[PDB]
């Protein structure tokens, strides 16, 4: 059962649209529905919320560190609550996964995002569940992967993305109440 669910993504305005910040999306979106408001919390250094989803109490971070710092925040947040590493979601932009793609998946190393090596690395644990959410790979439109995820998807990119969070979103209540199965056949 998921205690904390935690995007990832980039400070600051000029970052908002890019693709690095695929989980903060959905974040963003889960605390709209959820009706919880993301603050500034110092402790957790990033933005935080403790949410009421589907009967359970459950925490929203985005850590406000910059990507590749991101462990710094959830690791304070799961010691001051003690959350295993197995309550935890974190939802991520996914190279290996096409635009419009969304899985589930506890554990599977970081596939090269920087973001995921850190909370690996703070947690001592890569087992925490990934809601990886596809953006393609900049080899794809062939006939540089720290620029692309700087970038915004392409618009035809983008309307698959957002009803791809679309469809994570509605496997929310399966995941917070530990019903992996059903989450991932809805997904």
């Amino acid at each position: 059962m998921i205690k904390l669910i935690v995007g990832l993504g980039n400070p600051g305005a000029e970052y908002t649209a890019t693709r690095h910040n695929a989980g903060f999306w959905l974040v963003d979106q889960l605390a709209r529905e959820a009706g919880a408001t993301l603050r500034d919390e110092r402790r957790f250094h990033g933005f935080y919320a403790k949410a009421r989803l589907y009967g359970e109490e459950v925490h929203l971070l985005e850590p406000q560190t910059y990507m590749n710092r991101s462990g710094q925040s959830v690791v304070a947040l799961a010691h001051f609550f003690k959350i295993l590493p197995n309550e935890i979601l974190v939802a991520h932009d996914e190279l290996d996964l096409p635009p419009g793609a969304v899985k589930l998946k506890l554990g599977g190393g970081s596939g090269g995002h920087n973001g995921l090596k850190d909370i690996s690395a703070h947690l001592s644990s890569q087992q925490y569940w990934r809601l990886r959410i596809g953006i393609g790979h900049p080899r794809d439109m062939i006939p540089d992967v720290a620029n692309f995820v700087l970038k915004p998807p392409r618009k035809e990119e983008q309307d698959v993305i957002d009803a791809a969070i679309e469809r994570a979103l509605a496997v929310m209540p399966a995941v917070v109440k530990g019903e992996t199965e059903r989450a991932m056949m809805q997904l």
